[PDB]
């Protein structure tokens, strides 16, 4: 219940809200029931229209009027955008040349320029190129302001997974908002698109940029428009606001727009109907842009235009059915589309089986469009897993494709010709990004970056502290004239050990063995300089890692690799390594197989060993540096020390020993040699962060030796590859990924055939950036390069995607 029977005169768009049984005015008031008997009367009027016509030039004020043509409507802040153009000269916006913005050109009283935040719903990223033709006013903005080619929404690819995302700086994971549809375990609640349970707080964590701004000082527009108010007048009241005494004038403002999205479902991303929809968005855009001009502010506010996600074509003949793989699909519940997300229909049983659906679901048809997970084995990436609301169960559905449990709720519950929702990876679910105004850089492109990294650089662009979040401070650096934050790399807290010869060989009781027994002062004084370190300038490119936890390690050189061995894990935390492109793969000579050597630098007591390996049947051992790329006979026999090896089941070693024996060897051929950094993670509780040693669930049996959750490596080049690897004046570039690791291999449906046929698909779904690698093993890399530390910021949030050209 509310008392709706006071009045809004003079309050339209109010920009405190007042707690019901008294009526309010603000835009969220229809979406409560709350608002005053009079509002649409006062505060949606629409009369005349929006644009002024020359005989409404100069006339008298009528206060009935959507907006206004009268002498004095610049000064009450509600003229009509056209206002200027029509009755005094002015030409538009967009017929404007462009100059650049070196310094905010802002009325008195202005203390900062103000941000607008102008969000497109399903603006897919080849819009930009594609509809350029009907777009003017958005391609003056691209054009003249800072844009990339694209900008990376968060999986899934939805609307308030991605919107919430853009105000939080976090990932869905972290956020709360991990679909436009999800059920609370802890509420027994469920959150839809329709209803009321979507407005309660309780869903929605961080902290949004409206309430960052808020607590600091800085005062929001609202950031939510009904859906039946007007683009025209969501334009007018933002201007309106804008007019307001400096005292009352928020600093922050945000336009939504449902389109193309809301068409884009119809018929499709590129149907001939969505041509109308970007004119429609573009004339709102030149409303702004005109609206601002009017009020001398074109040249004083930044503008963000932003996408939330793109579209891709899917429809109803394109739809898997759980019904066509399980035989007890009525003990499921599905959370269908784009993305499948699966629970027990009652946990009052407890014959539920996840092992079992799971196992139903993997390869059953030679051309399935979509793969099973457990949340865990999710490609680390799409950082998917630690939140109560995301269940166990998940099916990653092929572009273009919709699952569902049966027939019934296809044609019970074709439509559409549009949807999206996919892994963030894919070419028609990338969005836009343009910055326009005095902060922002002068016709400057910028390479493709995360949605996530935007919270960051609103809160500088408004001088605001942001809450702690998901982006990377100072990696986009590059979009502004001047930058608000100065960034500095993190302290290193654990500093290493140099062990010399410490340990003879009867010390150890390993079980293991090794033929190394065969035998000159030239290349001894040479292989004691090895382990001293001297070719570690040709292994270790960029400076050792540094380790920002407390722990125990120490740094060990060889001919071919140094490493990082942690006396805690037994094992390296990173092993770093440079393939030239003239280095040669050799095998590993066969009476060399099964050696593994004690290390004379590291106690017994610090040291895996060979028995519990043997008395362990699942579990096997490989090796970080492979023995496969030793640069001499000799070399190789340092590739066996019992502290370059890590245990590995034997389904992986297939995996490993190709991405070791054969990709290692063609990246260095294609990229003019590389510099590897390999190692462990263990991420046994999947919150993307490295586990402290009380959180590991897995041992090599009987022993003390952690089992990782999964192997990365970080692969490093000259950016300009007309220079090698080792001798690299320039910038960098890099591709990593964080290989799951896996007793099986059922992820890949054709791993019976040759490791060529599979494993490189596999290890392209699980690329990362250098910065997810960092979450999860507390390293900070590249501390010791030539370039600037916002350069490798960037570097380090870059992800190769695998996709062609957009
Ligand atoms: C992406 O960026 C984000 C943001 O920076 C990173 O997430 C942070 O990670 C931190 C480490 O995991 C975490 O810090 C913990 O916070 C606990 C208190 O947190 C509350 O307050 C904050 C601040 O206002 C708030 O953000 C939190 O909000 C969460 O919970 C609400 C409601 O439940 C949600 O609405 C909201 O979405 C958010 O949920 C998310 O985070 C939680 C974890 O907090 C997840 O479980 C959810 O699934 C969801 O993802 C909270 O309201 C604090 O109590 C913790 O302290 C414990 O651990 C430390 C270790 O140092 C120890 O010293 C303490 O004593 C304490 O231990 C005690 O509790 C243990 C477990 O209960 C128990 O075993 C012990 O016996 C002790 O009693 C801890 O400091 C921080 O909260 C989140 N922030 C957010 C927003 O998620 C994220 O890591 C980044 N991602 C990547 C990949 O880098
Ligand atoms: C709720 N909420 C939100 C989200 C929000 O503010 N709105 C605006 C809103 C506020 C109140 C009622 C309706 C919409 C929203 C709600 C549902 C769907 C989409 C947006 N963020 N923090 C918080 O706590
Ligand atoms: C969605 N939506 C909005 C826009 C909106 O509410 N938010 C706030 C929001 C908060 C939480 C989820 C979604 C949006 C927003 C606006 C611009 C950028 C980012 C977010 N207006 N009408 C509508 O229907
Ligand atoms: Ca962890
Ligand atoms: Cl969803
Ligand atoms: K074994
Ligand atoms: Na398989
Ligand atoms: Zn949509």
């Amino acid at each position: 219940w509310t008392a709706t029977s006071g009045s809004c005169k003079g309050r339209c768009f109010e920009l405190q809200e007042v707690g019901p049984p008294d009526c309010r005015c603000d835009n969220l008031c229809k979406s409560y029931s709350s608002c005053c008997h009079d509002f649409d009367e006062l505060c949606l009027k629409t009369a005349r229209g929006w644009e002024c016509t020359k005989d409404r030039c100069g006339e008298v004020r009528n206060e009935e009027n959507a907006c206004h043509c009268s002498e004095d409507c610049l000064s009450r802040g509600d003229c009509c955008t056209n206002y200027q153009v029509v009755c005094k000269g002015e030409s538009h916006w967009v017929d404007d040349d462009c100059e650049e913005i070196k310094v905010p050109e802002c009325p008195a009283g202005f203390v900062r320029p103000p941000l607008i935040i102008f969000s497109v719903d399903g603006f897919r990223a080849s819009y930009m190129k594609k509809g350029s033709k009907v777009m003017p006013n958005i391609e003056k903005l691209r054009s003249c302001g800072t844009h990339a080619p694209y900008m990376r929404p968060v999986y899934p690819t939805k609307t308030f997974p991605n919107l919430y995302t853009l105000a939080t700086g976090l990932y869905p994971e972290s956020h709360g908002i991990v679909g436009n549809s999800m059920y609370d375990p802890v509420f027994d609640a469920s959150f839809h698109l329709r209803g009321r349970e979507k407005f309660n707080h309780r869903w929605w964590g961080g902290q949004p940029l409206w309430i960052t701004a808020t607590k600091q000082g800085v005062r929001a527009g609202t950031f939510f428009w009904s859906v039946s108010i007007p683009h025209e007048r969501r334009i007018l009241t933002i201007l309106q606001w804008l007019s307001l005494p400096d005292n009352e004038r928020p600093s922050v403002y945000a336009f939504y727009s449902e389109q193309p999205d809301f068409s884009g479902h119809k018929y499709g991303p590129f149907g001939p109907e969505m041509t109308n929809p970007l004119r429609e968005i573009d004339k709102t855009v030149g409303q702004l842009m005109d609206g601002l001009k009017q009020l001398r502010l074109h040249r004083c506010v930044n503008v963000i235009f932003v996408g939330d996600h793109g579209m891709e074509d899917v429809t109803c003949d394109r739809t898997e059915f759980l019904s066509n793989y399980l035989t007890n699909v009525d003990d499921i519940t599905l959370v269908p589309g784009t993305l499948g997300r699966i629970r027990a229909k009652s946990i009052n049983n407890s014959k539920y089986d996840p092992k079992t659906i799971i196992a139903a679901l993997t390869c059953k048809k030679p051309d399935q469009h979509f793969k099973p997970y457990m949340k865990q084995h999710l490609p680390k990436r799409l950082h998917y897993a630690n939140n109560r609301r995301i269940e166990d169960i998940h099916l990653l559905v092929d572009r273009r494709w919709h699952v569902a449990r049966k027939p019934l709720d296809v044609y019970k519950k074709c439509f559409f010709q549009g949807d999206h929702g996919f892994d963030n990876k894919v070419n028609s679910m990338q969005t836009v990004f343009v910055g326009y105004g005095p902060t922002f850089k002068y016709r400057t492109k910028v390479p493709p970056f995360e949605n996530i990294e935007l919270y960051n650089v609103m809160c500088d662009l408004l001088g605001l502290k942001p809450a702690p979040n998901n982006g990377t401070h100072g990696s986009l650096n590059h979009l502004l004239r001047t930058n608000t934050f100065r960034p500095t790399m993190p302290d290193e807290v654990s500093r290493p050990n140099y062990p010399g010869i410490m340990y003879l060989q009867s010390e150890f009781d390993l079980g293991c063995t090794c033929d190394d027994k065969v035998e000159n002062k030239l290349e001894e004084l040479n292989k004691r300089l090895h382990t001293k370190g001297s070719t570690k300038e040709r292994h270790l490119l960029y400076g050792r890692p540094a380790v920002l936890y407390r722990t125990s390690y120490d740094i060990l050189y060889h001919t071919d690799f140094e490493s990082g061995y942690s006396e805690i894990f037994l094992m390296p935390l990173w092993t770093s390594y440079t393939i030239s492109k003239q280095a040669e793969v050799s095998s590993i000579p066969e009476h060399l197989t099964n050696c593994v050597r004690p290390d004379v630098r590291v106690s017994p007591g610090f040291s895996q060993n060979c028995l519990a390996y043997k008395n362990d049947k699942q579990m096997s051992y490989g090796f970080l540096f492979p023995p496969y790329l030793s640069s001499s006979p000799e070399a190789k026999y340092d590739a066996f020390l019992v502290t370059n090896m890590v245990p590995m089941y034997p389904a992986f070693k297939r995996v490993w020993a190709y991405f070791q024996r054969v990709l290692v060897k063609k990246y260095a051929s294609e990229r003019n040699g590389v510099n590897v950094i390999s190692g462990p993670i263990f991420d046994y509780n999947y919150d993307g962060l490295r586990d402290t040693e009380d959180e590991i669930k897995q041992y090599v049996e009987g022993s003390s030796i952690p089992v990782p959750t999964h192997y990365y490596s970080i692969i490093t080049s000259c950016l300009d590859f007309t220079q090698p690897a080792d001798k690299c004046d320039g910038p960098l570039s890099v591709s990593s990924f964080i290989l799951p690791h896996r007793p099986d291999n059922d992820e890949s449906c054709n791993s019976s055939e040759d490791e060529s046929k599979w494993v490189e698909e596999l290890m392209k779904m699980h690329t990362a950036r250098v910065r997810d690698i960092e979450h999860l093993t507390g390293l900070d890399f590249y501390r010791k390069t030539s370039r600037s530390y916002s350069e490798i910021l960037t570097l380090k949030t870059y992800l190769h995607t695998y996709e062609s050209e957009i």
